[PDB]
């Protein structure tokens, strides 16, 4: 999917990191 479409970490750490785009900034 996504992480679920984002939430796979959990939260998918709320996104990836939040995106990892907020890590990967």
């Amino acid at each position: 999917a996504w992480k679920e479409k984002i939430r796979k970490k959990l939260k998918n750490e709320i996104k990836k990191k939040g995106r990892k785009a907020v890590i990967a900034w």
